[PDB]
């Protein structure tokens, strides 16, 4: 999968923090999460979960689904490497 148009969830969050002039620990405090948890989220060492999507919607903005959409692109790219659809065919009315 070409990721050219699929930004890293963590990068988008960091980009937002840069525009707001907010530090990692201030972001962590605002999200009521530990600094370590915030770091993993920003660096991508931890996937953006539904729980995090809800918190991000409040603290940063946009909707929980928007944040999950960002993560789905990468989760889909990973799954693609392990899923075999080479023999699958679209079902038609029987």
């Amino acid at each position: 999968m070409k990721m050219a148009n699929h930004p890293r969830p963590g990068d988008i969050i960091q980009e937002s923090l840069d525009e707001l002039n907010v530090s990692l620990r201030e972001f962590a405090r605002a999200m009521e999460i530990a600094p370590s948890t915030a770091s993993r989220l920003l660096t991508g060492k931890a996937a953006l979960t539904p729980e995090m999507a809800i918190k991000l919607s409040v603290v940063i903005g946009s909707s929980p689904q928007m944040w999950l959409n960002l993560q789905n692109a990468w989760s889909l790219a990973e799954a693609e490497k392990t899923v075999d659809v080479s023999r699958l065919r679209r079902l038609v009315t029987q």
